């Protein structure tokens, strides 16, 4: 036959651009290199000089937005630090370590629950905060090459994975009912203004029982700025109707059409009508105007920053008025003035409405921006021109229109002072003029009806800067209005600030007094209610997770702070009589090289040859009485060893019971015996000693006890049934698996002990295990149904714990998750099984998988245009393929704007559990279905792989991989780089498994029957 | 006695910072928020407006510079993309995936080697390449939120890490002897110029042979504009005089004080000397003037960047000149004019010599600046101010001082075109003002030494773009003086690209011809000659690294290709009788989930519920003899597997002994016949089964073979021991671990196989089995010494399977790192294991792990300054601290440049081993000697943990993972948030073990006798 080991044509064709090791160095002429560049091209080019077609196009241009696969890698990469210094830079004190800790667990419910706890409009911040001058600009990661955390991305990333969710907010189960309220509840409390500030106090007194809130909001729409002029392609509009309808949950009324001014609302109006309480939260309602503008129309051209961004904002956010307007006609150039926030809304803006160009101009030089500079590189990059030192002095109308401004030049002279020079003049042609000089609070008559509180020299109602309590005691106010706010996020915590002192205000006149302390309470949800405790061998456990016995139960006071923390039970450091006292070495823990040579959060494993408790039984004894008084319902089971000695196994488990311990677990690590009768060394390899082990504690005690097995056997079932046998309760699994974690290059070993530097085997912990734990719990739970299994083995999360449970364990113990981090991740696990649990009984969330959603077809975790002209042409997301897909979008773009069409936003409505929410006792198992042996398998239900070309990086990985690990079945094309499976492909499923793109291959049913290749 | 599980007073508050859930939200006004960001800001405060001191501050600015730390985080970042794009953007079309391959796998030689061989200047290039516009510019991962590779920073730290070593380059290996060597190849060369064009001409053409190369240079000092313009905070002065240094390792010579000019060095005084062909590459020698600069003077402040930035330079850069030179006084208020790469330098500059205040002024818009981003951004960062739309008129001169340069102003007008107003005018106050126009070739008496050359309408040598000839046959140019290249990596790849028809011009002149493919030579160094050969079992084995039996080996074609890339030797996937035949599934194969949701490159592991072969025993035995035929040094090892009956396989191993194997390899996974004895299921778990399979094989052939290990049993050492017993020649430890990968949120599993979503228990592979595995040889080494040892699990690297040989182990056989990459990764594996017997030879570089240097006081991987007024005084790097820490390190700099010196510059001299290099066979079981009990560990000699303040980036890790995994020993300042170990310490190491900068924290001997807590007195 043919030569066998050798690749026919046609093969040997689609290996062509397979890696192969060169001989030489390459030889590729100058011009030909700057001839091919263009080809591969993936950012902006420097020598391109003009932005794409922008109008109409209302796509988000954020460049902190994150899809699950970008979230999940940057969650893990943030260090969890304690005391951090990005929370203490967070206007709103987020906890940032907690809920970044729970994105990289996967746990989206509890990060958004965390988030909007401090920050009810957590997802509008999220995408809007000027992160780089607050929570990230004091980011310690700043101080490594690869730079900060993107914190507002993963903000973000987890308010929106709450949104979709569609799950309501509700009152606090700690507060009593409705009708047992104390009356100063009902008190009639006033906000006016819809924005920020007025939402977040309404939102937080809401929190605290109020229960007659109202928010009277001059517009019809609501969001204040957030919808009226951020842009929506920063901002989309969703996500402000999310928050508004959150803070309803609550109660919160609002009403729209309702002025604070002279002749309709005003601060005695409101005192006759009853109200108890008013907050100001009307902000900056008028633009800063200019002497040079007067008279000019926007017929002529002339636009403030609060003519236009309206006008845009109406006609691209659907929801936020009724009518549909068409965008304002800019054509030819724009001059936008200023360098605020504003200013480059204003340009950015100008271009969806047709503009040619943008000029941004301002009186000072770039040095003196205002914006940061996350804000600046999106006109930037929208290629606006900059112009600094221009003072404007006239506007020249020609035809009815604008046709150019006149400017002086500035400088800055010794003295600092900022200087206008006459002689020194610009004349700049345009045809639109858009001012963007900041906002004020002018009108007469609403100031009149702020009548008789203080107002300071800047013109602006005056506060205590920690109350937010105006000169009249029943009056607050917060948010823009104040003036010390820049943000979103400090409107937002003017409000936090204010409730509390409205509260304690409010109160005292109903002649009640609050905590000295401020307690204002979490963001809650009817995930928050479900029942996460399990009963295992007669014992009841508050929630499932508990700390193995480990170093982080070094200490029993350790264990005190554990369960205050809120951790379900703990495993004593396991401990023996006095006359086995052992002393440990160091070093003796050492970091897993299971992951490559990546530091800090995370490791994969980590490896101990650490003995067992130090301290002595009197110690472990005193210390489970003290405990188990003082949390009666923590579980606590005191783990003993001894050598294969009868009196000592009863007389030391008898010792433990009578502390008043739960339980007790049976470290099995002691040696015994010569080592070659095929049982190994320890007494846990050898189910005849477990046997007998376990019958002498079962005689000795009444309490339950169970045995912690090894993995390091032939059969671990063999020992769970002798342990079962001998009179067990339960067992434990497992212990560590004995290894090496590594030797340095000069063949020294880590960790190395004395001058010698020793070692010897130590057990390894860890994700790295969980595998082996896994396949235990599960070998153990098919062979043993219905015994007790307590999981052990790299459980670091909701999401790991509950697939140890559907295994068939009943508890999950904790080891070197905690060790990469600390006691709080209990909050992460608790708040995670809740809200897994929870989202089985929700119907329309069926495709999700646990707590992520269904992935869709993205590019940088944006969403991909499902545009027909797009689909299926082969156009990459690089060189002249890129031009070709923005030319397409552009031209779908202004095809939506011709048919003027659309407004459904289908209000919000929350979705309801349409089954019983499930137990931990009904999960537990419900895995073991579908394990069997290989013959139960079908070889005839074969698949296939499937390339979705739009989330394809191009990167010829899936390629590589079945050229040199597989079947050669993939083409990948030269110039687009796109690869296509062909129907040589086996289904081993290879190229998925090392895709970096979650979900962009995925293995379907094969539509033709399969036939194994044999060589022949 | 007190409260045992309480924490006393002094613990508590210890652990006052410790993490702790709230029950309540946080209260703290917007006022005290705004009043407390200060104290812990990290980066730029977009509020300061003023210029921190930089006088005679020349530290790297760079922001893509790499600590190792650093380094290794990105490299394995890196997708390693096939036909990789930024490859195809690289003006020398480096091998980007295969050095960042490299470093990845700690491989730093290796890198830089690959480096080097398409790149003589790839430390410079690695500083200072404009990557934006180019190799970066291409990377995938710019789809990706976390975006594009710093391709830059890893070629400057792979290449900074090589020049560490100290190794030189060498003739190329595979060329005959110099004295062999055709007349041809010493013919007189000439090259003009010593910048990167010509260092580049001149090493590839020695590279090919040539032993007469001669570089004629204008000025007393090389390199070029690396050396006399590039800032020194940009590209160190030793980066250009290491490059050189290489290049002098071929023979090179460089006469410095002699130039191209008609009353000097001209085309026909070289000709008429005997020179054969002359390489031009003295780039544009003079700066672009305007007239309205005519007579000014550098006295009344004006300069060119021509006349100031080698001022600078010359100051700057110790070893640059013979006398030290001054640094140019600039006070006041700096011009600089223009937008190109040597504006922003000059205006860098003019901060380091004392300016004031620094203007950029250009006569086109912000969109029009020509340097890339990145370069832009380092002015910007800071505090030059930019002037957009302005165009230069005159310059007020008054009391013979420049006081101000009137400018008129710019604009495009309706077809791009650009004007000038007279009638807007701008007067801006200036004491100094730099030009930077541009260069230019202008000087006649150098275009006539030119002659007779064809010069372009550009006025500049006219060469053919593909070979860089020029009219004249025997001369060629590139760099500069083309007018094409607009970097130091194009002037490099322009004298490469001449280099080969340089050598095929002279060659011609002689009468030969060459090969019409190019092959221009890598790059070599000593350490490429180490033997790297190892023999096992009466086989030898040309390297120690081959393809376990798995999927890499589904097809012998995938072998024959391996065989081709360089691996030593292959095992065939294992097959057996045709009865046996077996049908797969699918899916069968799924990522590991051992290291979290991390997609892409490097899994930390895979499991598989595959079978064997699904390929006939004709089909192996036949590709076999084939492979063999066509490779007979690569060793080829035959994997089979019967159930457990004695005909079979004596019939099994004897067909493929016929087949021309080199040796066999029994798979042990085949189930018995109803257990008894929680003997596992499986032959390769009973030593009594194990004995007999061994025992039937050594019977029916004479060829060695091995048995494959399960690591699935309670005491490997007594399956070993059995086949040993049985008459194997060997063990293979070990196969797959035995695992369930995980499950989905609903229960399903994955892999998931057929309608009813079913799976079964799989094999678990990778770096995530290692320990096992490493555990696994060693004991058997140990049990079983002299006994042959194939090691496999979870090698993926020279540095790991360095690892196993140290275990005992006497080759590696490699699945998984095949899997995550391709089989190209034996290059790195070849190249990393000869440094690392290399480097066990160099006696100055013992303080090293491996190839990695010892680990230095850095921050972002920026060595910390050793400044007596910093150690020890609590400077975070962060608020109020690190403005501290600015300004003494600006006292610093003030200081040096008065408390004056600097002429120590070093005598580059190459390390030269000082013991022979250890061979394969001198590594293998040398760890053994550290492995031991438990009880053979002192309990006395105990260590404490240490902290370099200087290297810590605050974060706290150590003390929460001592608080709530340890003795709560630290304590964590609330202002500076730096650590302090105490003396509750009791080396437990897991802070170490957590810290994510390495070498942060280290272990010490306690310095006082270890006293082991009791919690309670022991009675
Ligand atoms: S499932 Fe396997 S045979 Fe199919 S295209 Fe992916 S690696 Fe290749």
């Amino acid at each position: 036959a043919p030569v066998l080991s050798k690749d026919v044509a046609d093969i040997e064709s689609i290996l062509a651009l397979n890696p192969r090791t060169q001989s030489h160095a390459a030889l590729h002429s100058t011009l030909a290199k700057k001839l091919d560049k263009k080809h591969w091209k993936r950012n902006p080019d420097k020598n391109c000089f003009h932005c794409e077609k922008l109008e109409n196009n209302f796509d988000d241009i954020k460049h902190t937005t994150l899809g699950e696969r970008g979230a999940l890698r940057e969650a893990m990469r943030c260090l969890k630090c304690a005391d951090a210094p990005c929370q203490k830079s967070c206007p709103t004190h987020l906890d940032i370590k907690s809920f970044i800790t729970s994105i990289s667990n996967k746990n989206y419910y509890g990060a958004a629950k965390m988030i909007f706890s401090d920050n009810p409009l957590g997802l509008t911040c999220g995408m809007v905060c000027p992160t780089s001058d607050l929570c990230v600009g004091g980011c310690n990661l700043y101080a490594t090459e690869e730079g900060s955390i993107n914190i507002g991305g993963l903000q973000q990333f987890a308010s929106e994975v709450f949104k979709a969710m569609n799950i309501p907010q509700i009152r606090n189960p700690c507060l009593p009912s409705q009708e047992k309220m104390p009356e100063a509840y009902s008190a009639k409390i006033a906000l006016l203004g819809a924005g920020p500030a007025s939402i977040s106090c309404a939102s937080f007194l809401a929190r605290l029982g109020y229960s007659d809130i109202t928010i009277f909001e001059k517009q019809e729409y609501v969001g204040g700025l957030s919808t009226s002029e951020i842009p929506q392609f920063r901002l989309p509009y969703d996500v402000v109707n999310f928050e508004i309808e959150l803070m309803k949950d609550l109660g919160v009324k609002i009403i729209c059409g309702k002025s604070l001014s002279e002749n309709e609302i005003t601060l005695n109006t409101l005192k006759e009508e009853g109200y108890k309480a008013a907050f100001i939260g009307i902000g900056l309602p008028e633009p800063k105007t200019d002497d040079i503008f007067q008279g000019l129309t926007q017929d002529q051209g002339f636009y403030t920053s609060k003519d236009f961004l309206p006008l845009v904002a109406k006609s691209s956010k659907a929801g936020m008025c009724a009518c549909h307007s068409p965008l304002p006609s800019i054509r030819g150039a724009v001059i936008v003035l200023g360098a605020g926030d504003t200013a480059f809304d204003c340009a950015t803006s100008a271009l969806r409405c047709g503009a040619r160009r943008v000029f941004l101009v301002f009186r000072k030089g770039f040095v003196n921006i205002r914006a940061v500079p996350e804000e600046v590189e999106l006109a930037k990059e929208e290629k606006c021109e900059f112009l600094p030192f221009l003072s404007p002095r006239k506007v020249i109308v020609k035809g009815g229109r604008i046709v150019a401004v006149q400017f002086v030049r500035t400088e800055q002279d010794e003295t600092g002072k900022w200087n206008e020079d006459e002689d020194q003049i610009v004349h700049l042609k345009a045809d639109v003029v858009i001012s963007a000089f900041g906002s004020v609070l002018r009108d007469p008559k609403v100031k009149e009806a702020l009548s008789p509180i203080k107002f300071n020299r800047w013109d602006l109602p005056e506060v205590d800067p920690e109350t937010m309590q105006t000169s009249e005691p029943w009056v607050f106010a917060g948010g823009d209005i104040v003036g010390m706010a820049n943000t979103t996020v400090e409107s937002v915590n003017d409000g936090k600030q204010a409730s509390w002192y409205i509260h304690k205000y409010i109160q005292a006149q109903y002649g009640a007094s609050v905590s000295a302390k401020p307690e204002l309470p979490l963001f809650y949800t009817p995930v928050d209610l479900v029942d996460i405790s399990v009963e295992m061998a007669g014992l009841k456990f508050i929630n499932p997770f508990g700390l193995a016995s480990a170093a982080p139960t070094t200490s029993s006071s350790m264990i005190r702070r554990a369960f205050e923390a809120g951790w379900g039970f703990a495993l004593t450091k396991t401990f023996s009589l006095d006359k086995d006292i052992v002393t440990n070495v160091s070093p003796r823990i050492v970091r897993g090289t299971t992951s490559g040579p990546m530091y800090g959060p995370g490791q994969s494993s980590f490896l101990n040859i650490e003995l067992i408790s130090e301290k002595t039984a009197a110690y472990w004894c005193q210390s489970v009485t003290e405990l188990k008084a003082d949390f009666p319902d923590n579980i606590v089971i005191a783990s003993i060893m001894c050598s294969y000695n009868k009196n000592d196994w009863m007389e030391l488990s008898r010792k433990a019971e009578a502390s008043g311990a739960d339980a007790l677990e049976l470290n099995l690590s002691a040696p015994h015996g010569m080592g070659e009768r095929g049982m190994g060394l320890a007494c846990g390899q050898d189910p005849e000693l477990v046997r007998n082990i376990c019958r002498w504690v079962r005689q000795a005690v009444q309490i339950p006890f169970f045995a912690k097995l090894t993995p390091n056997v032939t059969d671990i079932v063999s020992i769970a049934r002798a342990a079962k046998e001998g009179g067990a309760d339960g067992v434990t699994a497992t212990n560590t698996v004995s290894g090496l974690m590594g030797l340095k290059a000069d063949g020294t070993p880590w960790p190395a002990v004395g001058a010698g530097k020793r070692t010897t085997y130590g057990g390894v912990s860890g994700t790295a295990i969980r595998p082996i734990a896994l396949r235990a719990v599960t070998t153990i739970a098919r062979a043993l149904p219905g015994f007790p299994i307590l999981a052990t083995g790299g459980i670091d999360s909701a999401e790991s714990g509950l697939q140890f449970l559907h295994s068939g364990a009943s508890v999950l113990q904790v080891c070197s998750a905690v060790q990469n981090q600390d006691f709080t991740v209990i909050q992460d696990y608790c708040t995670g099984l809740k809200a897994l649990l929870y989202l089985k009984s929700i119907e329309e969330l069926q495709g999700w998988d646990g707590q992520s959603p269904g992935t869709e077809s993205h590019q940088k975790g944006k969403p991909v245009p499902r545009i027909a002209e797009l689909m299926g042409k082969k156009l990459p997301n690089f060189g002249p393929y890129l031009e070709q897909r923005k030319k397409i979008i552009a031209e779908e773009k202004m095809r939506l704007k011709e048919q003027n069409a659309a407004f459904p936003p289908l209000e919000r409505k929350p979705f309801i559990p349409k089954k019983p929410i499930p137990a931990i006792k009904d999960v537990i198992g419900k895995a073991l279905q579908y394990l069997g042996t290989f013959g139960e398998l079908s070889n005839i239900e074969q698949v296939v792989a499937v390339i979705d070309e739009e989330m394809c990086i191009n990167c010829g990985k899936c390629y590589m991989t079945c050229n040199d690990s597989g079947y050669q079945a993939i083409q990948f094309d030269p110039e687009t780089h796109l690869p296509t499976v062909t129907d040589t492909c086996t289904g081993c499923t290879l190229c998925l498994s090392v895709c970096p793109i979650i979900d962009c291959i995925r293995m379907v049913s094969r539509t033709t029957p399969y036939e194994p290749k044999r060589g022949l």
